[PDB]
């Protein structure tokens, strides 16, 4: 399959796994241990890089991705405060 489709499949697997750890934005806010905060930062950095990478294709369509843009931005605000 084409490069874009490959990366979308990877992003979506990463996301469903991310979501099984941090189901909502507020759940990130509730993290207490530093290991958990680090886990979230590291996971979210990798999703964030892969998301930017798929936006670097002509065929990019947000609908192709798990997690809406706005919701993703809301996790990103937490990540920016947290890192």
């Amino acid at each position: 399959m084409k490069p874009y489709e490959k990366l979308v499949e990877r992003f979506n697997e990463m996301a469903a796994e991310f979501l099984s750890y941090f189901p909502t934005v507020k759940s990130v806010g509730n993290l207490e241990s530093e290991l958990d905060k680090r886990r979230f930062v590291i996971l979210f950095r990798a999703m964030l890089r892969l998301r930017n990478e798929v936006k670097g294709y002509n065929e990019f369509d947000a609908e192709d991705l798990t997690i809406e843009e706005q919701r993703f931005a809301d996790y990103q605000s937490k990540y920016l405060d947290m890192s």
